[PDB]
C-alpha cells in the first residue's frame, strides 16, 4: 500500500505515535517518506546482507527474522514480511520499541539526515487530525 501523507499521519495518530518519546507526529510521517516513500512493500538490501523492511525501513539485522540474516537478533519477535503489510500495526510497535533503546529517532538514517532540524510540523499541515 503507498499511502497518502494525510492518511498515514491518521493512521500513526492513531497507533499512539504522536510526542511517543517527545517525537512529534511529523518527525514520524517524514522519516516515512524519507525511508520508504510511504509505501509499506519497500525493501532495500543493506551492504552486510541484512535487509531493511516496510514504511520505516526496520533493519533485519536486529529487529525482525528474515531467515537469511546469519547471527541476527528478533528484537521485535516478528518475521519481517509482517512489516510489509497494509496495516502498519507491526511496523509501528516495532518503531517503538527501536527508538525507546537509547538512540531515539537516530536508528533512521534518513531522519538524520533529513529531518532532525527541519520544520517536520510542515509534514501534518492541512491534515485532518
Ligand atoms: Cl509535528
Ligand atoms: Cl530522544
Ligand atoms: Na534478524
Amino acid at each position: 500500500k503507498v499511502f497518502g501523507r494525510c492518511e498515514l499521519a491518521a493512521a500513526m495518530k492513531r497507533h499512539g505515535l504522536d510526542n511517543y518519546r517527545g517525537y512529534s507526529l511529523g518527525n514520524w510521517v517524514c522519516a516515512a517518506k524519507f525511508e520508504s516513500n510511504f509505501n509499506t512493500q519497500a525493501t532495500n538490501r543493506n551492504t552486510d546482507g541484512s535487509t531493511d523492511y516496510g514504511i520505516l525501513q526496520i533493519n533485519s539485522r536486529w529487529w525482525c527474522n528474515d531467515g537469511r540474516t546469519p547471527g541476527s537478533r528478533n528484537l521485535c519477535n516478528i518475521p519481517c514480511s509482517a512489516l510489509l503489510s497494509s496495516d502498519i500495526t507491526a511496523s509501528v510497535n516495532c518503531a517503538k520499541k527501536i527508538v525507546s533503546d537509547g538512540n531515539g529517532m537516530n536508528a533512521w538514517v534518513a531522519w538524520r539526515n533529513r529531518c532532525k532540524g527541519t520544520d517536520v510540523q510542515a509534514w501534518i499541515r492541512g491534515c485532518r487530525l
